[PDB]
């Protein structure tokens, strides 16, 4: 299952994309995490490539 972890001050979840290790902040409304997320997955369109530089926090 893709990994996930919640920001030190507590108010968002971030997940990691499988191919380049970035964090992103999670998508609102996700049903589940799936076995395997990439930035390509992201419904942000800011984020959905692996360039795309880790927001930070
Ligand atoms: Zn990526």
């Amino acid at each position: 299952t893709a990994r996930s972890k919640v920001g030190g001050s507590g108010d968002q979840t971030w997940v990691q994309c499988d191919a380049c290790l970035k964090w992103r902040k999670l998508p609102d409304g996700m049903d589940q995490l799936p076995e395997k997320w990439y930035c390509s997955n992201n419904p942000d369109p800011q984020f959905r490539n692996c360039e795309v530089p880790e927001e930070p926090e």
